[PDB]
């Protein structure tokens, strides 16, 4: 039963949710839902980025979660996922614009369990699973490494044997005269104090463990004629494949509802509250793991950390940080609850007053310990950085329905007052100077050194009047009208309020009398939609020109803190400097609200008898008057930025969802669950700064103007040289030579230049399907769900440190394996470039080189699971007793264009491991 | 039904509690509980301090409160006491250790509603109140200080027209020769430079004001056979009566329970979380408001705020600082939880498994904003200080119980292991430098000076092992059996655990068949019981030999910071000085448990077919082996305090409970509960170091022990000098004079010197007792009840600041009115010594002078209530209506003897109000 019946709603059945077995319900859902990317990284925690109907503005695009009538935008990962009856996604504007003013990118309905009237159940469900990382990038180890040094070396024609690493090269020439290498030899010691012996390290695999996952949850459920409870307990551990990163989670929920007199008077509440405790990765940790040479060793001679030494490449040691940051622990406390009463005058009409909380506080103590990896130091820097954060939020709503059921029309009205009220704030100590440098030992007053204080606050709040009419006449012609009045804190008073209307229709064919001779037809559809919507995500100091007094107390990287402090006497300090303000952005009194206009056709088909079910949906999105942060033009200077309403964007889209169940003469059950979609998105207006510094795509060259967002622009590689001849007849360019990349000439002006660049990268797949199997057989469940995305590329910077050599800031960092299989006389079956050691024809450039298929098809889940047979469990008392095992992200099929491996992830993010569950389901 | 049935157990009428409408529970039963002290100071906050059964350990003696179950110690102020079913304080060692480790001092047992089975109830109240101020401390206007002054000046000798306040006296000699004041003229300005006008100030009506309370609660509970639930809500705010100090607080409490299966499986859980927020009055207002004399104005000629010039004494404007402080505004988040599971594997077997979790987060952000009363400033100086808290406290239960009902034996035998375990943090961050000076803009970030962190964090846990064995034979005998085993983590390994015993027996003289003549005696029981139990509250780091890096960051008043940073090379500063560490504490590996044996013989009897009952308790309770922490010897300098167990505290008491309740044959319905009792506290053993410096008594000139805990030693005034030759007859003393204070010879040596000094303060009262009577008559309910305190001796320090002039630590200071009463030659008949402007004769020396007698009886609350007839309620379908009007603290009674006011609180404490309250019921 949808919530609309005439809009673009999907219902996504949560019983397929929950066997993936996942912390975040958002991330189970992955390929679940038509128009709907959900991007996760594959951290411990199940926060992912969820994009609704493709990119709608150029704000901020999480959709609007819905949890018991209290409307956020949180992520779902710090709360229970297990404790879900219902998910319903509306990705049309006039559907999902009655639930909210923030409906611009999409509204997430998420109804929470309750009692089942007359009955009382209790399910304990407990889950042990193995991760295990299986994206190994391969790169070289120590003889490799000097293999690559020594054909880098000799290609270049300079001497291997002057690398100063301690490779000895003993080494020739061919009858051809091509060089050769005949074999190698490494001094003990990589330094002269003999600190540092020579190793050979596998770093991926000294930074990766087998992560360990628990999950127990225990649920019990009431309800009567009279009223109805719930109450769950939910625990949560995942310990990442990166060492010392782990995440857990505590939860409890207590829903509850109350009739009094006969039917008025009910009142009721959800209430839940999580402690989720979390030590996340360093920044580039991968990266840090791939640049480091295998040659270093992890322990020094002395016991201590290895590093690097003499002439090798300035890289930490990944073990060490990975050490360091396992005390950077963060506890955070959300309290999510909704009380609400609702009065019945009479048959048909209802008040319904609610009153919605949504309270976090962040806690952590991060910790800043000295180092000493061979030339990495910190000059014996200790440090303590005690930071707090709260998040208040509550919203009051007013509902007034009434129902009229006169003959064959049906008439809802409904009228609706809303407040909205968030206030956060932040506040953090720094100190320095510490001597035992232990955490139990690190604690602000413990400090000797220099102190800081940061702090900071904001909020806002939001006003709406709506209104909501369906009518309908012999339940076959739907009609639906809303009207939204909505303001924010945000803009001025003259721009504070603004209206949205949208409209909807519905016709029931089937229903018609011309048609009943279609018995195979059980059930036709067809709908469409015209709605607007009201976008306001911007910052909430965006009209006010603000002026800061920045001191400089916040650490900078580089020293371009643009602090406000200057020893104008001439002392060198010694005191408190004089300070004063600078400017971060000029205030736009004429900001308003982003007008949406979404217009949806939707055809919903069900035929023999609800065995094959399906619907079919088109969309236009049209965002205009898009607040966008303009940059200055250049000379304006510091605080040049501002808001401006001056964007326009465009989504073109296609859904098709299909189902059909059916049962065997045998005894089998199959039902499948496919789902197709794809979306062109264009940018039709921006500002001219902002297509200028090509943030939102261009690369800064050209205008994205009339493009697809995010695309970007860069050469074109036409092969690699491979003679002499080939690089006379070429076009010219600098550094062009034999083994080096080729880039095509656009404007046929004989010399490659700036001017050689072309669209090349569009981050827009052609497709993407998902499909779900589950087969019934002698008490034998076997769940199966497939997604795949095709039409897609990728920007691969991987490839960039694994195809070249010396394509990084600093040199003689560590590769990849291909990396060996590059061009050579004695190897010219083969299209990787040359090794050198100078980036004569600056191959770091964007090009179509580093621009690789992204299509997949991967096996998101497979479950297999045995139900007890029911006299085994009325023996034993369980209502249900179930066992089972499954799979998660267990296999992959890429194309062969892409060179490197997880396309869904193909850069240094967090890496996406292997789930190996089991699980049992009691239900006493 | 008393939870125990063989010990000393109060059990607390819930309906009289909420009668008194208190936001604090424990506030609310301030006199009905026999042997139970609560102090209130008035606070808009509840808190207050409580005492069960006198004064029992030289450490906290706060009682261990238990709500659902889960133990605690935080103050009942910040939860909701309006969802309270019933109350039990346990005053008994036997009867009170199975609940806790912590039981030293007594446990209050506090249960929540729950949902009765069968019906659903639904509650609203509101009350809305004013509070005055009632308790004006009398202070001299400008004319009288004036004549104050004038006769200070002219008893001393001296010339009154030299006070150089701008006061001009014109005065003369009678025919006696005695000075007399004809009149007296003020200069209009109290500066040169005519910016403070001369005005009579009240400083006590300017900082008080009319507070209004308002509170609204809402409750719906629900039953049934088969599983029951509860949810409330609650609001409460309340404006002091000092201006700028407030108290608001919203509570969201949800019980339930579900029962599987037919009767095993009872999982139940009870949470509740709160919110407050508090302003709070500045340290020493009061006394602050008393000492600026009237002549002051509150606002300059300019409009700033008024403040003292030239020769006018150095006292801040109480007003000014009120408005100051009216933004440190501090938000406390409180979170009690509960959740257990019931086995029963037959009929006789339970398994109870409990898990209970305490969260509390307080943050502050206090601000010092630039200050300018006339010669009182802070150069300028303003500082944001953001402060955060953490309290995190879980226990884990486990209970197995077992009962057997053989023939006429019945048996309950059960077993437990607890878990507690608590986990304190704070860190804030302090800022200084800003402009704007307002709240908006105060933050870390905006402040352009020195900043510091501050940070700490501790913890403890506790493990118990405790069984319990009830035997009843006939219904008639009774015997009980408690054993503890006791470890909690604040000793060491040797001493960790520790065992404590407990047994009670009673017998049913009733139950006997040798008086079943005896018709009119109803009930009549005789208990007894021998107890053991341990106290450990003490500091965490109480065996360690702390050493800490004081850097001195910590703000210190006097300078006496006791820092580890020193400018060893003499630059003056202008970096990071040189730090160390510095003792703060001995360890002591030898501390183990305090061990408090109690011994009470109780009778309970009941007659007239349970109309008159009561109660008749008498205790022994005897605490060694005292955790106390002595300080240094004196040459062993900083860091000499130690904890040791060498303390003995004894307290023999008796109490008497009454209750009378019958009808009458007009139709009056009156009960009347009587309390009565008393108690005396001794020291036996202390620590010589303890006893030297008069922590717990005897000012450090002589020991306490053999004497009342907090008994004060001081000399003996018989009354004042009236002629020379009484003071030449009188012992020599320095300062003697005429209108002096005398001072008794007690060692009759003929010199007063610091040898005739003796015992003159003993807190501790005869005897307290309390009546509470409520009478019904027609709908009509008037409830009325007294505590009274008699015995009872208090130390007045607003008499030393009302009975003398120049006796503070700065002279010119406002007196109170009873000064211009003081003795002279033209009013011989007064006993207050002549003013004088030189305190010759020490008369702030410990005297009989200050002891007052602080004897009282005040009317608590009393309530006058109208309840809607049945026929009227059911038209409007409530089940119940009901109104009433009531007056808290409205009347008092002091004995002649008492000097000052409020006898309750006579120090510059917050004051006590007069309450008036008008309150409805709705029972829909
Ligand atoms: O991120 C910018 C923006 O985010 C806000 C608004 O909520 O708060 C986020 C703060 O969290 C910070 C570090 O403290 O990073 C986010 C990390 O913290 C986690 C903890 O669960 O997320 C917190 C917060 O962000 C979501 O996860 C986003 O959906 C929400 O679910 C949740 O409320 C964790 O998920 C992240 O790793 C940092 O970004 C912010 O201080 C604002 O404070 C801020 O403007
Ligand atoms: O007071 C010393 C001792 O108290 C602890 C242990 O709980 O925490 C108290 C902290 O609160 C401080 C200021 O932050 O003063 C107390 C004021 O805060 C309130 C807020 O409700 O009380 C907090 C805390 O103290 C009780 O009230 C005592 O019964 C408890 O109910 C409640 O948990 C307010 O009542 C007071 O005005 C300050 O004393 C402490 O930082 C420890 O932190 C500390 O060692
Ligand atoms: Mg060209
Ligand atoms: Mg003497």
């Amino acid at each position: 039963r949808k919530a609309d019946l005439t809009g673009a709603v999907s219902v996504v059945k949560v019983d397929e949710i929950q066997k993936q077995g996942e912390n975040n319900p958002v991330k189970a859902l992955q390929g679940r839902v038509p128009g709907m990317n959900i991007t996760a990284d594959g951290n411990p925690s199940g926060s992912a980025t969820v994009r609704i109907r493709g990119i709608g503005t150029l704000n901020n695009n999480d959709p609007l979660y819905i949890i018991d009538g209290v409307p956020t935008k949180a992520g779902m990962h710090e709360l229970n996922g297990n404790d879900i009856e219902s998910i319903q996604v509306l990705k049309d504007a006039a559907s999902a614009s009655i639930y909210g003013s923030r409906a611009a990118n999409g509204v997430i309905i998420i109804t929470t369990k309750q009692g089942k009237k007359g009955q009382i159940k209790i399910n304990f469900d407990a889950s042990v699973s193995a991760s295990m990382y299986q994206s190994k990038m391969n790169v070289l180890n120590t003889e490799q490494y000097g293999r690559a040094m020594w054909q880098a070396y000799v290609n270049d024609g300079e001497n291997p044997n002057g690398n100063a690493l301690g490779y000895a090269y003993n080494w020739g020439y061919n009858a051809d005269g091509n060089p050769v290498l005949y074999g190698m030899t490494l001094s003990k010691y990589l330094d002269s104090k003999n600190t540092m012996p020579v190793a050979d390290t596998d770093w991926f695999d000294e930074i990766t463990r087998t992560g360990v996952i628990q999950q127990y949850n225990l649920s019990v459920s009431n309800g009567s004629e009279k009223g109805s409870s719930f109450f769950s307990l939910g625990y949560y551990k995942n310990l990442g494949v990166i060492k010392d990163t782990d995440f857990d989670r505590f939860s409890a929920r207590m829903n509850s509802d109350y009739k009094l007199i006969d039917d008025i008077l009910t009142i009721g509440q959800h209430f839940t509250l999580n402690r989720t405790s979390e030590v996340q990765a360093p920044g580039g940790i991968i990266e840090t793991a791939l640049d480091i040479p295998s040659a270093i060793p992890v322990y020094a001679s002395d016991g201590s950390w290895g590093g690097p030494v003499g002439g090798w490449p300035d890289r930490r040691n990944p073990r060490a940080v990975l050490e360091y940051n396992k005390d950077n622990r963060y506890t955070y406390w959300r309290m999510f609850g909704d009380a609400y009463v609702n009065l019945t005058p009479f048959k048909g009409f209802n008040l319904r007053s609610t009153f919605g909380l949504d309270y976090a506080n962040k806690q952590a103590r991060y910790f800043t310990y000295p180092y000493q990896e061979g030339t990495q130091t910190n000059n014996g820097k200790s440090a303590v950085e005690a930071k707090q954060e709260h998040w208040t939020k509550w919203m009051w709503n007013a509902i007034a329905t009434y129902q009229l059921e006169v003959g064959k029309h049906r008439g809802d009205v409904m009228i609706g007052m809303e407040l909205n009220r968030e206030d956060d704030s932040h506040f953090s100590g720094y100190k320095e100077d510490f001597s035992i440098l232990t955490p139990d030992y690190m604690w602000p007053d413990a400090g000797s050194g220099t102190a800081q204080a940061y702090g900071a606050g904001e909020g806002y709040s939001l006003v709406s009047f709506f209104g909501k009419m369906n009518y309908s006449y012999a339940d076959r012609y739907l009609l639906s009208l809303t009207l939204r009045r909505d303001g924010s804190s945000r803009f001025g008073k003259n721009h504070r309020y603004a209206t949205f209307p949208s409209v909807s229709l519905g016709w029931r064919i089937t229903q018609e009398n011309f048609m009943k001779e279609l018995t195979w037809l059980d059930d036709l559809k067809l709908r469409a939609s015209w709605g607007q919507t009201g976008n306001q995500e911007i910052s909430n100091l965006a009209r006010y020109t603000i002026y800061a007094p920045n001191y400089g107390t916040t650490d900078s990287f580089g020293g371009q803190s643009y602090g406000t402090a200057y020893d104008i006497t001439g002392s060198n300090g010694g005191g408190v400097l004089p300070s004063g303000f600078k400017r971060n952005q000029i205030g736009n009194d004429n900001i308003k609200w982003e007008t949406t206009t979404q217009t949806n056709v939707g055809i919903d088909f069900s035929l023999f008898k609800q065995s094959l079910y399906g619907s079919l949906e088109y969309y236009y999105k049209k965002a205009t008057d898009i607040l966008t942060e303009m940059a200055g033009v250049g000379v304006l200077g510091e605080g040049g930025s501002r808001w401006i309403n001056s964007g326009a964007m465009k989504n073109q889209g296609f859904e098709f969802n299909l189902g059909y169940r059916n049962k065997t003469a045998f005894g089998l059950t199959y039902d499948l669950n496919g789902n197709i979609s794809t979306y062109r998105n264009e940018i039709l207006e921006l500002p001219e700064t902002v297509a200028a510094n090509g943030k939102f795509g261009g690369n800064g060259v050209k205008s994205v103007v009339g493009h697809t967002y995010g695309a970007q622009v860069g050469y074109i590689a036409d092969g690699i040289f491979k003679s002499q001849d080939e690089v006379d007849n070429h076009a010219t360019q600098e550094g062009a030579a034999v083994g080096r990349i080729r880039y095509r000439d656009i404007d046929h002006n004989g010399v490659i230049d700036e001017r050689d660049q072309n669209w090349i990268y569009d981050p827009t797949p052609s497709f993407s399907y998902g499909l779900n199997i589950y087969l019934e057989y002698k008490n034998f469940d076997l769940t199966m769900f497939w997604q795949g995305v095709q039409g897609v590329d990728i920007i691969s910077d991987v490839k960039k440190k694994s195809d070249f050599w010396s394509a990084s800031n600093v040199g003689f960092l560590n590769k990849g394996t291909r990396l060996l299989n590059a061009w050579s006389p004695t190897n010219p079956n083969s299209d990787i470039p040359a090794l050198t050691r100078s980036d004569t024809n600056n191959e770091q450039r964007v090009s179509t080189y580093f621009v690789e298929n992204g299509s997949f098809l991967k096996l998101r889940n497979i479950q297999l699971g045995y139900t007890v047979p029911a006299v085994i469990s009325k023996k034993m008392r369980m209502d249900r007793l179930r066992f089972y095992c499954s799979a998660q992200n267990l296999l992959t099929i890429k194309s062969k264009n892409f060179t490197g491996e997880d396309p869904e992830n193909p850069n240094f993010s967090y890496p996406i491991p292997v789930n190996i569950t089991f699980g049992l389901n009691i239900g006493f």
